[PDB]
């Protein structure tokens, strides 16, 4: 077994949170948002003269991809759902028909809100993301998700499903295992070094997306069992170094100098940079990150005390990291 290989997994049994398909909880807590906007949807409607549009539904995000890890304490975790309205695209506007979804749910919890690309509904510990989407069989065949705030507002061709595919079809077995356990440990990584300043913050969904394009297994065979052993520290080395190795300076005219920029393409409609959004600055700070965590990778490879090699980690990884008595 690889060096500090027991305690990778320690961790990973300490931050994974089951998938819909394998979490009772998520799965009503989601069902109870669906009935709470179906209901929400008559009292909107009886205002218009005629039934609300039916909707069918679909899980999205870390809880569909088994991708999903449990809150630091005190934080909340997001439930990603679609829900595909039977409404033709091009007779609705995306905001109005958010519109919709926010007044179903005004009165769910501690209420809902429009966002750039869902709306969200808050309970206790935990929101509700729901992603809105316009029938592709009445909007010309694409699946278009409602773009746009009061504040600003288009129907945007989107994908989920394909990428929900292509995260589960990239490896298969333990190897898709090894993949999935190292999106979960940059993502715990990401909890606990950027609490500061969320907006800084690297996605969830552009750590998945950069482990899609360099994610690489690290596993031995052996000469005599043929028995495989995997090695998370070595494959997060790997992945790490790849990711730093794609991030470019980058001129910015306004501020007279270059910030160093990682571009991480969504591998399906719409394409775009899942990081654009992240600043200069907020760009330097993740790159610096990511160095400081590849440099403690390294330092717990060469370590003689199981004890310093864990406790370089836990320096990035937080509390769940185990670190084992010297
Ligand atoms: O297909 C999709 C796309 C987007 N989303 C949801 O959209 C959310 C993305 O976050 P957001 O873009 O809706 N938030 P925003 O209002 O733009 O913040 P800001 O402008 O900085 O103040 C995520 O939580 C996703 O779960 C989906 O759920 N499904
Ligand atoms: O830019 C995009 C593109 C796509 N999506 C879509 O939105 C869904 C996930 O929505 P999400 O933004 O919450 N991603 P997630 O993997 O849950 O991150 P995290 O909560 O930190 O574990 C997925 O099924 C994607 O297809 C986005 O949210 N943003």
């Amino acid at each position: 077994m690889a060096p500090v290989q027991k305690q990778f997994r320690e961790f990973h049994d300490r931050i994974k949170l089951a998938q819909y398909d394998e979490n009772q909880t998520l799965r009503d807590e989601r069902d109870a948002v669906l009935t709470a906007v179906r209901e929400g949807l008559k009292k909107v409607f009886a205002d218009r003269g005629e039934a609300a549009p039916t909707f069918t539904p679909f899980n999205q995000g870390s809880y569909a991809m088994n991708t999903g890890v449990k809150p630091l304490e005190g934080g909340e975790y997001d439930i990603d759902v679609g829900i595909i309205l039977n409404i033709a695209k091009d007779d609705h506007d995306p905001v109005e028909v958010k519109k919709w979804i926010r007044d179903a749910l005004k009165d769910y919890g501690n209420g809902a809100e429009i966002r750039r690309s869902c709306v969200t509904v808050f309970k206790p510990g935990y929101h509700v993301d729901l992603a809105v989407y316009a029938d592709p069989e009445l909007s010309g065949g694409t699946l278009c998700i409602a773009k746009g705030k009061e504040n600003s507002r288009l129907w945007q061709i989107s994908d989920p499903q394909g990428f929900q595919d292509r995260i589960a079809s990239k490896l298969s077995g333990d190897d898709a295992a090894q993949f999935r356990r190292c999106i979960r440990y940059l993502k715990r990584w990401r909890d606990f070094r950027f609490s500061s300043d969320g907006n800084a913050a690297p996605l969830g969904i552009g750590l998945t997306a950069a482990a899609y394009w360099w994610f690489q297994v690290s596993k031995r065979t052996d000469p005599v069992s043929q028995n495989v052993t995997y090695d998370d520290r070595d494959a997060l080395e790997q992945f790490v170094q790849t990711m730093l190795d794609n991030f470019h300076d980058t001129w910015d005219s306004k501020d007279q100098r270059s910030y160093p920029r990682l571009t991480v393409e969504l591998p399906v409609q719409p394409y775009n940079d899942v990081f654009e959004k992240m600043t200069g600055m907020q760009m330097e700070s993740f790159k610096s990150k990511l160095q400081a965590l590849l440099n403690a990778l390294k330092t717990a490879k060469s370590r003689l005390e199981l004890h310093d090699a864990c406790k370089a980690l836990a320096d990035h990884f937080g509390s769940e990291f185990p670190v084992p008595e010297k």
